[PDB]
């Protein structure tokens, strides 16, 4: 048995770029848009529906309510708030946790028993929050984690070596935020280790690697400073996560998942790690052999998230 | 010989929804984004590029300048301005005509010799302006016209009769604006005339038709009033027009084209009519047998646009 | 709830062209191949599986047994036999009916409760046979009927008027065989009636229509005489029927369906008529207004099939 | 500038499975089929054309002659002969070399200046022959090499570890034939080296690797013995090679290429190696660090092909 219904909670540019990308890719049959501003969600459903006669797939799209979650295979949460003038980061963190809690309680009230995908920032902490408040098994609750950071990394590398970015197999791990890091010890192009690529190609050197990490680190800021917000990138990352689940792919993607003893960092954190996705959610987390530097960086990143969660009394 | 490069002029939500939809559909290989705010166009190119590692097609995407138009197969113009406090409609009409003129002169300076597609509103008058200022043959300059209105119509009909909207073959003709009208005399579902569908199906009646026309008429307003602007719909319409040209389809779509004696309304207006699109642009305009009411409505619509153009001293 | 499993019974070139086309289009997730020659089905599954690492969709493909039908959403039957030296047409007709009966009993034994799609020839009579032997409701048993004849017709017309064949909306109706006929009274290009197209375009005349009918009539023979058998065409027709069902499209396609009083020809025959397909099978048969000639031709075609069925004591 | 025309020479099941797969994937716009049996090629073009009204892309498909190669971007050669009763392997090798020579001379006579892709067996020797007889630069002449063997390898590995085969990044190198070998030293799943996968997963062990190599070695025989010939697998491999070129991907695929000093085996052989493909053909061969065993195996494989070529007085 298979499901083909996704509910999107929050119709800001992240949720709607995701929805539009799904419409253009024909990812699923049925889409339901939820927003605290019901009129806005209705307008967004009109605007999506009006392009369908030109789209690749027959779809059913509507604005709905939490009761529409009941038989949804996936709910994607993008809701949250922005820092107010004078507001501390812990205060805001707590306001976003309360929003996620409320969304998740409303989703669970419907009878929903599918998978939760959190894209709201800070995504690692909010995925943990959603996991705890949902009562669901952690293999059924994920966050988008470093999937977009990873796509950025592949893009940047591809510009040095002029190889299809889809042939670049390297991950950003850890917190989706300032403490993320590149796993260079397990990076290849095609089947070829990155260290060998560096030795072979004049196009890419050791110095470029640190530059690329910085570019990946600064990418969100850079986009926000130029066009107010970033959303096309995450929209396609969320589509890809969705497709791995509905197409039952057993695809390896870096996403926010509960470590739970897989890596030797903090067990009780959601954090960006490569994981196998299929129709049932997370099949398992892939355990990479990290070098000493990367393991240290993963520990640092996990400690940071665990402190955040402690401070939110989670 | 084939081209696979599109330039988008103006990176507001219409131009960028179009670009993102192309990225998700893999419509063409190469995309160049132009905007008077160069930093903004650069941010938009970053945000699109970051989703490519998850996209269906290898692409080259960058922010560029008018010189990048030189070997573009298609330039899509979305630039323009909004009414200022106190501004007359003729004043604003003239300010938009001057913007189009300037864009088009800059495009032609590059050596460009491809096709122009105008999506800026009011699209029928601005397509005529672009045609005149470009010096190009009118088969190489088009506007998006009533292609989106037509998709809306198909969507609305599909909701009554519960048939795939892509099986609904009916057009909105005329001005993309208040004087557009439904061509009911040439409308079918599958191969079946709409009048026969009405007789057969309890699901749809003569009264529903006038309602559907009103819904189509009010659709933009409705969306704008709920989410500030409409853009997902036109984005997919522009993709479809683009695909008909780059895939050399000889596809019939209702778009803004120079009447030029095909219908018996004003010859010297661009107006929404069904037309055959292929790699060379407009192969010919399809001439439908209109009934007396529709012919009158087309004349009214053409007269309105011709008066607009006169008033702009075109 | 949605299904994504198809079983193919008979792995000759029709069944396997269908399967390969599905693999290349990514139509469904799961495919099971059945053949009385188990080793052959296993070889075909190997050969399909080996292309998947290059395919657009993750799939599960295997050779199986009738018990694999139990949770299949669709079983496509292509099994049957060829005329032996000296064999009468009624004898062979009866040998094919017994094969279909046996296949269908074996399918039903599994607990299967999905949709049956018969492609074996003569498809209209064998669809009726499959319907009767299955015990299923007639909306859940169909044949491929004149869907391919219809694609041929659209192709031929497109070559005269140089319009995308997918914009040509015209049907072949009746028996998939010598008594099929073109429904010219309900034929259009885009939204434009074919009679108007003829008047407008020097490219197509009344004389061409009879020629086109003859071409469509002779197409199978022509292909068989040049490459031994026809199978790429039907393979893509079967994919399209499958996609209408699994994508729940409410798509109108001409297929073999039980008339049952919809048209005024024989009620108890399966015959090629336009029908609405969705995830539940046939939603309804579309009733076209036929002209006097076409109605007569449909009656002739139905009488022929009814005589065939009588002669088989169905 | 971009091309979108492919010519297929030889319409047996390899050439036609390739063509049909392209039609179902919409790989290119224009297809021309050539065969010494012109009637057969015409029948194959009919059978393909008849499915287009149901296909994803508008296409132009016809049977043609060598003059149609003139503006083709790619010619795919599948022509050749089978061993006769009593015939030595060197005799037959020479008969196939003469066929390739004749095809290639006829292609070059047209004015063709695109890329040659040889799929005829033995593909490595015949790619060299085509290269020499064509007068073209070796970056513009390739063979399908071990691309299919590689897809088989990925499929087999995926069945042990239950990961999307498209996440399995490992190559078969060398002769497409008995002396091919797995490059285990440069094999990963996602970004994770295969040795680490073996250590982590109970699902796959060192012993399985030798078994998998044997399965890959025996795959063609196995399929041939069950269904007479193998062709669906190579058909999709050829599509993938084609797509890398027409979509200008800079994609890494293992194909037959002229070693020419890249690896330290024989310089003057075509042999299966990973290579970067884009619109211009082979950008460069990727040089992997091979371990001692693999380097020896590559040398053995190259020596075998060089002896074959010597024996054919190439
Ligand atoms: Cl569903
Ligand atoms: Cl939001
Ligand atoms: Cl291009
Ligand atoms: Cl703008
Ligand atoms: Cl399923
Ligand atoms: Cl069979
Ligand atoms: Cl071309
Ligand atoms: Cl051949
Ligand atoms: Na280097
Ligand atoms: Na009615
Ligand atoms: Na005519
Ligand atoms: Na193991």
């Amino acid at each position: 048995m298979r499901n083909s219904k996704v509910v999107v909670v929050g119709t800001g540019f992240v949720g709607m770029s995701y929805a539009y990308a799904m419409v253009n890719q024909g990812t699923v049959e049925e889409l339901v848009l939820l927003d605290i501003d019901k009129r806005k969600a209705e307008g967004e459903a009109m605007d999506l529906n009006h392009g369908l006669a030109f789209g690749p797939r027959k779809m059913s799209i509507k604005a709905g309510d939490y009761k529409d979650c009941k038989d949804a295979g996936l709910v994607v949460i993008t809701a949250g708030v922005n820092q107010k003038e004078g507001e501390t980061r812990i205060h805001l963190l707590k306001r976003n946790a309360e929003i996620i809690k409320t969304v998740v309680k409303n989703i669970m009230s419907s009878g929903f028993n599918g998978i939760l995908l959190v894209a709201s920032n800070p995504v690692d902490v909010l995925a943990y929050v959603a996991w705890k408040e949902s009562g669901l098994h952690h293999s059924r609750v994920i966050g988008s984690g470093t999937s977009l950071d990873t796509a950025r990394l592949r893009y940047e590398i591809s510009q040095y070596i002029h190889i299809d970015s889809r042939n670049v197999h390297a991950y950003i791990l850890g917190e989706h935020g300032d403490s993320e890091f590149v796993c260079w010890s397990n990076a290849n192009v095609g089947a070829k280790p990155i260290a060998d690529v560096i030795d072979s190609m004049d196009e890419i050197s050791f110095e470029d690697l640190e530059h690329i990490y910085l570019k990946v680190r600064d990418a969100a800021y850079e986009i926000i400073s130029r066009k107010k917000a970033t959303y096309y990138g995450i929209g396609m990352a969320l589509v890809r996560i969705t497709a791995a689940i509905f197409n039952n792919e057993n695809r390896i993607l870096p996403i926010s998942v509960l470590n739970n003893g897989v890596y030797d960092c903090e067990d009780q954190v959601y954090i960006g790690l490569p994981a196998v996705l299929n129709k049932d959610g997370v099949h398992h987390i892939v355990k990479l052999k990290l070098n000493e530097k990367e393991n240290s960086q993963l520990n640092n990143s996990a400690n940071i998230l665990r402190k955040n969660l402690d401070d939110m009394s989670y």
